[PDB]
């Protein structure tokens, strides 16, 4: 159904798991994100720049984090959030699974490194989504393309599989992949999405696929597309010294608002964000 | 002697560390403070808001912190700065021994708490003033008051004695004080500097001391003191997304800028703000 909380955060990695032990000051609070917190905290080899653990591997650090939110009680919804909608006094959250109300936000979704296809932005709103699973009835009895950045994008390729005529799904990871036999696995690396009006094909390097959607299905959308109104400057969220955003209730913390992309950056903005957000709560 | 160095870290607690151990990217850095990097460290009893840290007590994280630097090679250079001078491109720093020079500073003095005493701001530079040793001269002769909020105040008093008429210091700590036979300990709890055009008398609990000045030493000047020209508002100096102060080339993180005052925020202060230096000085 639908649940209400106080705060909600959106991402799991340094600077959401930040907000998360400083808001635990009372207040519920969700956390959105990951089961693993952070892909790049894994992958990062040695890490000599967080004060205290010199030394340590993005692994072990990753653990640490996983230990102390466990430590406090504090867990991972582990749900892609696809919409926050600024409702004037309070958000209403859309997700993968279950619906969300929230009187403060913190978005934390990290930066994407991945740059758009060529054609993505051009044919925005004209067959180009960043949701599939959100605009599927339009694509009832239609092709859909999806080009699928992690695993939650495969659970989409298989729900539209349920509408569209025919779904084609192209990875940009290597794994095995859990799809219905539906599905079509195109293999292949995408170079352009091409059309007149509106999309008409996907362009790769050995095929082109007759398609009537592309969906791009990355760990989130982009910050003006996930939240609708947010400013966003160059691709960061602009945010004050306070962590706000243009938008009341909603603050944005870590690589979301710009660079330096480094880790005591993200786990300070986490945690002004969030005592300012608790400070609103109490204040109203 | 003299000595010139690239960025000068005016601070040894969370926020100058976390400048130095992201500084040294290279780049001479030099770090100014304590050789306990932060008293607010030590007196900390349980910490449970520093990720990956939980319930960590406040001298076990100081050691953190210590092996960090020390693992790193960054050594805390064991002075008090009393004054920074923007020339323009550069910055003169003086300090309780040498003078040095540093393209670029970062403030990360801390906050302090202590409340200023009746008639310290009526009457600065008209008697009252936060650096003894630095206005000596015009007390040969005259009476001078001191009241000490750390060893290194002692150590000013002691000065004083060889130029002033008379020295009394006013402890504002528990300790033994290091002070030659001619320096007058008043055990008493200062109330107000008083006077007319000028300093005439500092007030205590149950004496009053006849004087021509009164030094109130601390672990920094305020900030607009320590550094002239320097824009502070609320007693917070004011900083952009980059740590940027009003004047170019300084810096501030850490509890200096304002609150919250909490070790993640400083550490993600003193990392933008050495990192923006780095940058600028590899740009020129
Ligand atoms: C290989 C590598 C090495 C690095 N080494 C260092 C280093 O040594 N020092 C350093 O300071 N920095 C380093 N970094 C950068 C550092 O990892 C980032 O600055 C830091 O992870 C920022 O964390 P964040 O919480 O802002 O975003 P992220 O770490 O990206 O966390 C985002 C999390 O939120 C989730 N999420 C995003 N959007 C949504 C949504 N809509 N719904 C649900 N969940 C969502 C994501 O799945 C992800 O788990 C390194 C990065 C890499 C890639
Ligand atoms: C009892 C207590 C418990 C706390 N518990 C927590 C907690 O659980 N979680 C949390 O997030 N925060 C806590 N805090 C607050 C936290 O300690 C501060 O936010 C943090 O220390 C800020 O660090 P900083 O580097 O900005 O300043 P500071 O820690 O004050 O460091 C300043 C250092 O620079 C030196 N210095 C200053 N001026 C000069 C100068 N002119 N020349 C040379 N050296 C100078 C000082 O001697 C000092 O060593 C606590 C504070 C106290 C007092």
């Amino acid at each position: 159904h639908m649940e209400r909380y106080d705060i909600a955060i959106i991402g799991s990695g340094p600077a959401g798991l930040a907000s998360a032990i400083n808001a635990k000051t009372r207040k519920s609070v969700i956390v959105f994100g990951s089961s693993d917190l952070s892909k790049k905290l894994t992958l990062a080899p040695v890490i000599n720049n967080y004060l205290g653990f010199y030394g340590i591997r993005g692994a072990e650090l990753q653990e640490k984090f996983k230990e102390h939110i466990d430590n406090m009680g504090i867990q991972i919804e582990n749900v892609k959030v696809n919409n926050i909608y600024a409702m004037g006094e309070y958000f209403s959250i859309m997700t993968s699974k279950d619906t969300y109300e929230a009187s403060k936000v913190i978005l934390a979704m990290g930066m994407e490194h991945t740059k758009p296809l060529k054609g993505e932005d051009k044919f925005l709103g004209r067959g180009v989504g960043y949701c599939a699973t959100c605009d599927a009835p339009l694509y009832k009895g239609k092709i859909v393309t999806i080009v699928g950045y992690n695993k939650e994008a495969e659970s989409e390729a298989n729900y539209l599989a349920e509408l569209a005529s025919k779904v084609y799904y192209v990875p940009r990871y290597k794994d095995e992949y859990q799809l219905v036999s539906a599905v079509e696995i195109v293999k292949d690396v995408p170079v352009e999405i091409v059309g007149d009006k509106k999309v008409e094909k996907l362009k790769l390097k050995s095929r082109e696929l007759e398609t009537d959607g592309v969906f791009v299905l990355k760990d989130s959308a982009p910050p003006e597309q996930l939240v609708p109104g947010l400013y966003v400057e160059d691709g960061h969220i602009k945010v004050n010294r306070k962590m706000e955003t243009n938008i009341d209730g909603c603050y944005a913390a870590g690589d979301c608002t710009g660079k330096p992309y480094q880790y005591m950056k993200a786990v300070g903005e986490g945690q002004v964000a969030a005592l300012n957000a608790v400070e609103k709560l109490y204040t109203k």
